[PDB]
Order: C-alpha cells, then sequence, then structure tokens
C-alpha cells in the first residue's frame, strides 16, 4: 500500500510528486511529533533532491488539509503529528524534549461536566503535561 | 491604600512612577484577563500622558519581575493576570474571549498518577478549555 498521508492526499485529490510522497511517508513512519527540520533531515536523506523550502511548503500543505497537526509545547518550536484518528494528550520532558501520549477518559469526561456547569459545550481544549524523570 | 501590584513593586524595592501606579491599579482590578491594548486603553482614561509604548514596557517588567502571569489561549494574543495565590485553569469562550478560571481538585490528583505512571514527577502543566455556550 501507499503510506497513510499518500491515501489522504488521493482522498483529498491533491496531487502525489514524487517528492511529496517522500514527505507523506517520512510523516506516517513518525510518531516522535518532530519538526519542520528533523522532517527535512529524515526526507531529504530519502531523496536528496528535497529542499527544507519544499518541506516548509509541504508541511504546510498537510497543514491547511488537516492531514497534519502542528503542535507548540513551549519553546516556540511547532511539531507536527498525522490528525490523530484517537484523540490522547501530551506530557513533555522538559528537559529532553521527549513527548509520551497519554489518554485520561476520566479527564475527558471531567473537563466535559466542568464545560457543562459553566453553561458550555466543549468545542477544543488542550492539556499538556511537563515532567521531569523520577 | 496602594493596589496589590503597587504593593508587590513595594516589597521589591522599585521605584512607583506615576504611570506606574496608573498601569498597577489598572491591572489590579482588572478580572478579565486583558491583553496590553485593553490595559493601555483602562490605563490612558485614567491618565491620557501615558503612551502605547510605556504600557508595553510596563506590562512587560511587570511580567519579567513575576508580578503577571501571561497566558497565550492559542491565538498568539498575550493576556495577563496578577500572578495567582492558587492554581487555577481555564476555561474560554471561542465566540467573545471571555475567560472563566476553574479549579478540579480531581483532574490534579489525576494529571500527577499519568506522570508517576509514566516514571515522571509535574513540574508544570497547562489544561486550557475551549467553549461555546449551550
Ligand atoms: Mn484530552
Ligand atoms: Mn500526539
Ligand atoms: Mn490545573
Ligand atoms: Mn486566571
Amino acid at each position: 500500500m501507499v503510506s497513510r498521508i499518500e491515501q489522504r492526499l488521493i482522498d483529498k485529490g491533491l496531487k502525489v510528486t514524487d517528492q511529496r510522497r517522500v514527505i507523506a511517508q517520512v510523516l506516517s513512519d513518525s510518531a516522535d511529533h518532530p519538526d519542520v527540520e528533523e522532517v527535512y533531515r529524515r526526507a531529504t536523506a530519502k531523496d536528496p533532491r528535497i529542499s527544507i523550502a519544499t518541506v516548509y511548503r509541504t508541511v504546510r500543505l498537510f497543514e491547511e488539509e488537516s492531514i497534519l497537526e502542528r503542535h507548540d509545547f513551549g519553546d516556540g518550536r511547532a511539531r507536527y503529528e498525522e490528525a490523530p484518528s484517537e484523540h490522547h494528550d501530551h506530557l513533555i520532558d522538559v528537559n529532553s524534549a521527549r513527548v509520551i501520549e497519554f489518554t485520561s477518559p476520566e479527564i475527558e469526561a471531567l473537563q466535559r461536566e466542568i464545560a457543562r456547569k459553566h453553561g458550555f459545550r466543549l468545542v477544543g481544549h488542550r492539556l499538556e503535561l511537563y515532567g521531569v524523570p523520577l
């Protein structure tokens, strides 16, 4: 098969050039929330004709198309992942910038109830935990 | 006879100029997490000699001195409040930008367990809820 991101591109009728295929594959493979520079090093290592400008343009395309989600965990560094098929939040090692995903149905339910008590429906939220190793 | 923020400047040995006093008063009085433009409008209504540049510099001074906390609820728009005595999180109306503060000891406990289970101690977190009125 083609990468998950390539398939999403086909679904939306966007052109799949050689270089876009490489970038889509890099991003589908990655689960570590790479920044644009990291996507670039991975992509250009596969196809050396890929420039950082093309990676910027391609990541913007994916973000515009809701294929990628972007995070800034505090340090102003944009980090990217596929639109997850399951909601999760993030715990970040403040020393190494390692990101861990977690889900807490209990917190999700508590958030929605807090919104309800205040007369609101929740349309979005951001939960980030900042940690140092025990 | 002084605002809470002016008291903090007194505790730090910092000169309270007339313009610092007005800006401190505006911020101590504000409960709506104002941006800098809004602080400016309120300060300049009290004393029309105060320029927008002075407001920006003074808010920056207060933030650097840990007298104010700065929030960016996702849009890049900096909003301010006195450094809170008690921890709270925020629910934001995505239509009006109105901010509601809340606490949830149950959520706070769950966050601690989540960090622990992944081998971390929590040094900080960010929880923002985005709502629309029911
Ligand atoms: Mn969540
Ligand atoms: Mn993620
Ligand atoms: Mn909290
Ligand atoms: Mn607050």
